[PDB]
């Protein structure tokens, strides 16, 4: 799959039931970010799974609702989770599915090369099904949650005001935390964003690279 | 295209000459960081071409070259180099590849559902000429330059020690920048974790969580 | 494709907008001439493009808009238009298709075996959506627009009176601007030649050669 | 097939007798002009062979052999060939193929849509036997023979001096008759377009945009 | 195709305009024989074409109408009939078609294993345009066309009056012009062969061999 | 099958034992008449058998041997033989086939659609084994050897004269027994029969109509 | 996979580590037991587990290694086996096989419709790597190992004196713990049989039925 | 065919008339026990025959109906069953299938590797059709049918409260004749477990293995 | 399989061992006849046993090897054997194959339409292996041996003494014990048939229907 492709219509085992993905998330206006880890009790993970925890919050507050992933029973799940309450006192409450085969993990290209268990991936799902974003770590470098945050921020952004979000947002070097408009795109448009330059009402380093604040 | 899988032998047009991938980079025992962008003279993608040129030094200094990919012709790649020149005094000095046709991003699936151009790709990619990790960003939302240097700092010391690293590397919220061992796989492997913490010469939650020093 | 085939049905995204190809000619009962270059910003394709532009409101006066085709990406077209301006004193306002990867391109054999970017191909398209001329000219050696300003008045002609035009047409070193008469195909049309001339409403060379004034 | 390709290999009857093509031509160190008419014993088709007669020392002259074609047979070819000297005092002395059935015709996609002979189809080859250009004129439209001389002219020096050739070349309405300079593709060759402009061996609309005198 | 197949349907460009075979001459009511020959401008050919016309009344008064082919063009046809008209004093008037390609040629099994022209082929079709007998002659000799009328009497005979025609018929070595009776196929139709034999209203050989005058 | 084809190498049942087609005739240097008839014991059949039989040593003469065919078994064959030479005091001594499921007979185009036995079919294979001349006349009209005959006197004196032999040749209306010259299909051989003429070597109607005396 | 069909060479990650099926095994002269369990971290697979390790040593007298597998990972298997250790002071020493993506466990047929876990069952593999029997017990029934220890017991006596064993036998009903003679299947097999039996040494009840002490 | 798996609808003839499995049973809301026998007349097969009618009432006592099969025939079935009660004076009133030419056998996988003949299948079916445990002994080890009673017992029980038996029951090591509890899949399902445990009503050694009383 | 075909190479499963056909009974120089019979225990294929038994040493005399089979298997067909001695005191003597699984059957198509068995085929096969006659009679009808004994007779002795054996031969109607000559086929051979006649080693209806004594 790729960026854009509507996340499949499929049927998934996790430690919150079965459910229907990505119905389940979609049908009550939700986005949601399926992460995958390797294994069940592997150091990585847990740390990972830790940062997340410290985070959902967050993220369920910005309507994006996190989902584990692995080639682990629903059972080894819960006897990891519960390891995490009792050496590191936190309790998980986001889903986490078992993928018992890698099924999903290969319709997915979750797995790696001559490897048969996961890696590190994100998928990012909007409310319309549509796979948003999508990132692959590998086993021997976990991820940094915060960057998948701001991610999401700007992915929600992006599709609530219309605009584009600069590199680094809300701190790029050389517009802050400005937002940029989607480049013109027809001589008619160019026309066009060289009034409200010219007018009002809009910051611009030339015509196709326009800017405002939020 | 897939993690851990070999980067394709293919020939490319760049600003910098006709090339060989990976065996341009690998022969000099490099690895590189390969990213698209959309299209040349638009705004996220010039925040991007600043933000990179502003770190060229730092990938460098670790063997990690960067190489510029969009689906747009030699010419205007250098006319887009000249307005950064220009209109944000800096001079891009890393190679940028023409994918006049996207043939190597269809084949790198660059190229979102349903666009024609290719989105915000990035594949590191070390001297062996592996895919070590890939990212898929939309063209609505930049990078952050910095998160990849986290990540390429990481699989540096992954390959070079034989370690992992844990979320959020070097700053994590239980062993800060303390590293990984990679869990044990067999019996006789978990026989000797706990070995190595006998009084040895390793921290422990469990013997398949364990860390060390640098 | 061949000529004489329909214009096949395809939707371009140019710098006017997007547009149904022919439908959005052939609906105002007008003939097209789609024409493709290698790439924005290069010489002899500029050279084109002012010759065009300055000639531009004969083919309109005609019932003729021109249309160009690059594999460059729009953002760079505009550019280039600008370009055009600011260095040649000269505003082009036909609009311009990006075939961003050459499908277009590809569907009309515009591209040279080995390349991966058009030549200067020429495609005539009447208000029927009918291709009634191709020509494919190399990278290396422009064009002479006047010489398809010459088919496109013969070609206009033709479909408007049902003759057909000499070698050199209007400046034919035999019958001068004469037009010639479609030949006597049958045994009859033959004794109508015949009737015509020793009368006659025709000059002929012989039956099959019939030719007179406008 | 398109520009840039190998003329099939192919054994053809002609006026002249039987021969291989491209090989008769090539073998030679001679380049070629095959061009299509629908129908022996037609008016357009006539006055250009007049045409065609009249300019033939001068492609000769280029090393250049102009060769004709129809789906007819060579029987009828020499009684119109024979046509011509009773009628216009002109001897036809270049080969003129019998494609009896239409097969090359059709190989060289010289049919038109629902027809059953060629049209007007104009292929220059040169002597490393290389499809150079095209031209698809339909039967109801003369071709100009002077524009394919331009044409031939310009490929000549084209592939002689390693230069290209402007749009109305030699009358070209910017640069007069001086040849264009195929455009600098990577960075290295920009800073030797801006150098050898400062040194006066070239003129320059910019780095991309060069020419001279030959 | 083969004897008692049913003749093609087919349209088809002639010196008579464009027509359909065998509809043209079956919506008459009419029998006809296709004749190809090998190319215009030949003399055999020439000599079959002056037999035919000589011939053409005898045939068209038995409702049986001749119409050759060959792959040349129509315009090339007519040129033809003109020459023989201003060189044999004979006017040729039955209708010659212009299988451009020779399609119908090569679905008739016309044209010989590795020409590109028809041969002398002869096929003659019924009223209910079924193909009643078939002729393949090479190019190197002339038909008899007395034959051809000596056969298309028999079958208008052997139609009329159910019966068959002995060798060499009306001038046969046993039984001069007197007609064969379809042998019997079944015992109770041996039976009444030698009752009608004892009557006297049938001469036979024995019961098979059956004859009579008309 | 068609003309100009190779006959198919075959092993038949016949009345004079087993043999091998073309084999057995053309390792002999010879050519052969193949015919079929319908069946035996039928009327027009055995006339034809007479009529071949009466002129057997005709075609041998020439150095040509008719063999027949029939769909049936080589028993019946004798029996009819047989009878024939008890009827009609005749003396069959030329071979004849039993294609017992007229296999050979469908291989050769011999059966008529609709039917399960051959119609009346004559090829005529050289010493080369090739198919020369093909006849298909239906069961209801017997043929006249006599023409057979003149067809294959013919067809040799093509082979070793190189000449072609006009309509009704030995008895053509325009030039007698006159043979003809193959037609001048290039320029330089037309000269060749204009030097023959007025040099008196040949007579002629026009350059591509030229012929002689043997 | 069936009765009597040779082990499949497969690589297997195992607890003990990565090993080569069956070969590890046979090299050594061993057979093995090769049995399933749902999953890790579940109660009936528990007990089995612990059943099979009191009997291990029972199979390994006997010269029987016995292997258990899952769809889960090896982690988890290394925290069960930490567990039942914990929790039942048994400390298990037979390889545990994760079949991470239930690979081999589709290959075996071990996988129920519906389903994507492994249920309970049993490969047992002579030395010679040949499948013996095959048991598929579900997840809701614990099998009972002691019936698999008779059925092995059996096998290596069957292979070891070639006699057959009875129902329930050591136990049978009829027989005792005497063993069977394979059933002749051949009239002088019969005859032997009938021989060594009252003046022989071995009982019967019919010539096929015969049985004797060990 | 596995575990799980509907078992196909199928005809077979046996010993009490024409069957349609498993509808016969199923609709009396009966299970049936399918079982294969190598051959009639063999010894381990007689020894479980016997075994079996000794115990049918038992398998009638749950409502099972067992039923045998081999690769003979109905006839000599009958002979064989005779030939039961006059030597070991057991009527079989079980009904057994002539499967003759291994047809339902090989569906069921009950034929060996390179063999014609059924070994010693176990085919266990619940009143729905679902095929609910699979054995396959060999021919040379007879099976046990005690073990396939406690199987079906657990079984019929499993289906019938909604309970998972352990090994070896009703005498397990652990829990003795003790039920389980199918383990917690779900957060909300290892919650109802801990606070049913300490309420006395489930018995346990961790949340998964959970145990009580009928 | 049909008549004049060679005898599949087939291993089978029979009363007298195992055994290759049909190599085991033509390394022995001997022909033989294998017939089927639709199962053991039935009654009509019993009373055919008997009739062959009895006729046993006659096909022997003449070097043909007789040979049973059903779709039975090895054991059944002892018993039913040993059943034939003890009530018809008679002794089976000549081999027969457990086709266990009917392969056999179906390769020589002896089982009927819908049939699961075989019924009453026949197959005489040569000392070379060619199978020479067969004989499908049905389950509801037996064989009558001395019909199969008259046939192997004629069939050695024809191919014995080159010659055929005429209807009901040796009490045919017409020439009673007499054989017959094989049917000349070629002219040359009806001759050499009425010279043998006329000297008097023939006698003779026609030429084609010659007999003789011993």
């Amino acid at each position: 799959v790729v960026i854009g492709e509507k996340f499949p219509e499929v049927e998934v085992k996790t430690t919150h039931g079965v459910i229907k993905l990505p119905d389940y998330f979609t049908k009550q206006g939700k986005w949601f970010i399926l992460f995958s880890h390797p294994a069940d009790f592997t150091p990585v993970s847990t740390t990972e799974f830790y940062g997340m925890q410290k985070r959902v919050e967050e993220f369920r507050k910005l309507g994006v609702e996190p989902i584990g992933l692995s080639v682990d029973q629903v059972f080894s799940h819960i006897k990891w989770i519960e390891w995490i309450k009792d050496n590191l006192s936190v309790e998980i409450d986001f889903p986490v599915i078992a993928d018992d085969r890698g099924e999903l993990a290969e319709k997915l290209g979750m797995i790696p090369s001559g490897a048969t268990i996961t890696a590190r991936a994100v998928f990012v799902v909007d409310d319309k099904g549509i796979i948003r974003a999508i990132v692959y770590y590998p086993a021997e470098v976990g991820r940094d949650w915060d960057e998948i945050l701001r991610l999401v921020k700007a992915l929600k952004i992006s599709t609530e005001k219309g605009v584009a979000l600069p590199h680094k947002w809300p701190n790029n070097e050389l517009i802050g935390d400005k937002v940029i408009v989607p480049p013109a795109s027809t001589i008619e448009e160019k026309k066009q964003r060289e009034e409200a330059k010219a007018k009002g009402e809009i910051e611009s380093y030339d015509w196709w690279f326009s800017y405002k604040k939020l």
